[PDB]
């Protein structure tokens, strides 16, 4: 491993430039644990290896869901391997729960208020100034520019809805463990190399608060530290056993706590190029999937045999029935099991308007639902399975969005074209 | 509780009539445990209470979830009260694993072949032979009546559906317990009041076979006591103590380990009719449901915040979208939120082939559903939940053996108008 | 097997005569010998066609002709005689009759099977003037097909004409009609219930190597 010059350092990490790696740069922790603009500084021993495996974990978590961050690895206990960003130097607050700096700005405002959706702050960067609340339209008139970017209404608007995005992840990955995400900070750089605008430094236990079963009393973040009227050894002692429980819990983000798996029957393999379509878009989500052939009208009794083999494994079952022309296959699978089923007739425009119907009007006792897009019929699979799995509601979530991103990007090329 | 005349005793259970109260009778439990055809007796105290508690949560479970059951309500911790039946005198098995006598009567198949969908065996109820097994075709031949319902085709057809819908909601609720459901033996009779053939006898820890974490080894049921070379104190000790892990978990099996919530979101109080029916719908399957108004083209804004709401509060929640002509509210849904959307719209034969494909055709990265029918759209809501819920999955597994049960008995109708 | 004439157990005629035997006499093994000598005699039977089958498909047009070569060529799989004939009930329907009684006439059990595109009348016309069935099958394309096939489905009353889109359907429809008197008919359509299930169950095999 190749370490440069030390290009920066600060309070809790040391910024190395990599010589065999371009565009790549190396943050080493520290064991330093801080609070606000005075004098409360303190050697914690095992911080930097709390916080280096948090934001690892957390980093791979929103990047496995489909979130652009600056994370490329893990470079043993106390580094880690990002992308080199121009930092934009603003704090992103995202609350679910009003407390701390809310009540102060908002004089009766009561603990507990919540916001629906998620309230988005943005905080300019300056310890002089105890770090002030900006506008979007401050941020907008500052014309800031990092590797070229010039960071305007668009740029503001992408890292504003990132930012919900981005703790509505957190707040869902954190709830099967019985804990609240509370709020949180994070911060964009632009990737020198690509010119996104990115989720950046680290995600640790000082960037949020997290409460086991609501309750404030048992904050396990950076909070009981900054609470403290004087910092005792005992004190440091107790704020160190909360990082080291968020510490043990942190991996357990990354694992799945529900099994998923779609079944796509189709009546005919002339329809295969259509599942195959299912079954890609079903591996986009990390869902599981299999293709099987079967007839309702030419072998009802091994269609309900396959059902069978799906229904008797303790495997939670999503059917997807792919029947060209008179689908008798959504009905009958429809009626015979307590799982969900979906038709997604492979319809051209030939005589689509005319078959869709044998999927649409069904006799009563029938749940059966309809998706014409196969790419459609994945998400929506995905979409029951998010209901049970935070991993797949969050490539979801993410998904939500990337897709608005790229709107706004198309719209921002056709707008110079306007001149 | 007026107390009657003694009717019938066996091995573990009194029968005694009630003055006050016609067609029902009380099932008092004894202490008392036995294996085999021979010697295998024992006073076991405690054992009344540990079958009578077991009994009392599995046919509440069972009754709750929709399944016919010969059972009123507890009466104490030693008896129950139930509908007086003339009892059919078969036990009819079912097998999710091969074990004990499927293995001797079928030499080469191992202990483990699991059986899709579950194996249906039926024996008669004969001590002298040990219980020999019957065909179907041998319990049609017997030609018994029982309180004046003929034992026929249709009544053995209904008893054998019946028996695989039981073990599969059984098996289903004991699975969030870490808890193999094996098999089991249930017993039907025919109520003396209504004529209908319902499940009778008991179901407790004598019933079927309980491997927790699918391991032989753990087994928790009263095969512990008939495995037993010689029965000593100590061996009866174990055997009440796999009793008592039963009679402790038993109850769990009627809680929810999953919160369920439908949100209805209508364009218009015009389609308030049409929403009172998904409401009504999703009552009978216990999921609460609420309604809510904003349109998509005239309140966009507050379309977003009334989502954000329900996104917000930890809840699975399927969204059911009622837009009357132009369906923009499935849509606009579906694209800001990770949760499942389902299309009711409330068509009418005036414009309803016109007005479908604007819930139908819907531009990419959308995986709204369509229903047409509103009792349709709950089904497929329940069938969400009843992926995460067994409550959910039992009351719609129970209500496609109730709808099969009814064309049989509509069937039996209509044949006699033939003759 | 067990062959009871006359669904009669007594006068069976299979090998379960020679296992009743109490005690094997000579006289025993010569009525076992009469029993195997009957079953012989009358087995070669069994793949002789008891009644005629016909199939005439009657085409307005010799541009349809494509699609009809299709309805004999299904018809010739079911062992079904399959005659093309060319009339228009629209501009000759005098020789459209004159036709239909060329094989009302013979003592031929006939299924008529009409293809007319646009407008059909030939299969209503048809239909209204024998006791034998017709089956319309037009050959609809998706440019005018969901407006044509109207023509053929809503018919004045007094007129069972029936209606199959797929001309190798409408061949399988008529070799259903012929099964109920054609034991030979009845068996190939038995067979291909069979075999099409078979070639179901190998197509899963296959694609379930696919998902491992
Ligand atoms: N991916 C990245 N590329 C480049 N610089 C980064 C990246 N991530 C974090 N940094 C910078 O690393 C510096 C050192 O971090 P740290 O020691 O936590 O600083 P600090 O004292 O918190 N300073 P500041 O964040 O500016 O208030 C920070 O100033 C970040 O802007
Ligand atoms: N709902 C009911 N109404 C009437 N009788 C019932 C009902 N449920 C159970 N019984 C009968 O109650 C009797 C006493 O049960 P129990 O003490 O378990 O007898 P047993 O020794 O198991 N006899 P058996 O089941 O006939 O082999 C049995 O004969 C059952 O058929
Ligand atoms: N961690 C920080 C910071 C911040 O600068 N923290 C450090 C400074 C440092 O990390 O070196 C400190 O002084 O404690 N600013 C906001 N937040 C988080 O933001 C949400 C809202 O905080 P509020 O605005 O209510 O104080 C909560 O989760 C904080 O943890
Ligand atoms: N409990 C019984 C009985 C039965 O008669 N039980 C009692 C009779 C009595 O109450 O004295 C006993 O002797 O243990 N028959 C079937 N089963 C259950 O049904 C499935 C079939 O078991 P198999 O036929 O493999 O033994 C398994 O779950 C048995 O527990
Ligand atoms: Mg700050
Ligand atoms: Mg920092
Ligand atoms: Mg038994
Ligand atoms: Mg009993």
């Amino acid at each position: 491993l190749n370490i440069g010059k030390k290009l920066y350092e600060g309070k809790t990490k040391e910024v190395y430039e990599l010589l065999d790696s371009p565009g790549k740069v190396l943050l080493q922790s520290k064991d330093q644990i801080t609070a606000g603009n005075a004098a409360r500084k303190n050697h914690l021993e095992g911080k930097a290896a709390i916080s280096n495996k948090i934001t690892s974990c957390i980093f791979q978590l929103l990047q496995e869901a489909g979130i652009k961050t600056a994370f490329t690895r893990k470079c043993g206990e106390t580094a880690f391997i990002a992308p080199q960003c121009e930092m934009i130097p603003i704090e992103w607050v995202c609350r679910r729960i009003a407390t701390g700096s809310f009540l102060k700005r908002n004089p009766g405002v009561k603990e507990g208020y919540k916001f629906y959706p998620p309230k988005v702050e943005l905080f300019f960067k300056d310890d002089a100034n105890n770090d002030p609340q900006w506008s979007e339209e401050q941020l907008i008139a500052a014309k800031f520019c990092f590797a070229g970017l010039l960071i305007g209404q668009t740029e503001v608007d992408i890292m504003s809805h990132a930012t919900q995005a981005i703790f509505e992840i957190l707040e869902k990955s954190w709830l099967p463990q019985n804990c609240t995400l509370v709020d949180m900070k994070i911060e964009f750089g632009v990737d020198v190399t690509t010119k996104e605008i990115v989720l950046a430094d680290v995600i640790d236990n000082d960037s949020w608060r997290l409460w086991p079963s609501g309750d404030r009393s048992q904050q396990k973040d950076k909070q009981s530290y900054r609470d403290l009227k004087e910092v005792t050894p005992e004190g440091l002692q107790m704020v160190k056993k909360n990082f080291e429980w968020v510490a043990e819990r942190v991996e357990l983000l990354l694992k799945s706590e529900s099994q998923c798996r779609v079944v796509v029957l189709m009546g005919s393999t002339s329809d295969l190029g259509h599942c195959e379509k299912i079954k890609k878009a079903c591996g986009n989500f990390g869902i599981p999937c299999e293709l099987r052939v079967t007839s309702a009208h030419k072998g009802p009794d091994e269609t309900l045999r396959i059902k069978a083999e799906y229904e008797g494994d303790g495997i939670p079952t999503v059917f997807v029935a792919v029947a060209g022309r008179s689908n008798g296959l959504g009905p009958v699978m429809s009626g015979n099991t307590a799982y969900p089923v979906i038709s997604c007739p492979p319809l051209t425009p030939d005589w689509g308007v005319q078959d869709v119907w044998s999927s649409l009007r069904l006799p009563s006792g029938l749940g059966c639902s309809t998706v014409l897009s196969p790419e459609g019929s994945a998400q929506f699979a995905a979409q029951i399975f998010g209901l049970s799995n935070h991993l797949v509601w969050s490539k979801l979530r993410a998904s939500i969005l990337n897709t608005w991103i790229s709107l706004k990007q198309a719209d921002k090329k056709i707008r110079e074209c306007n001149l």
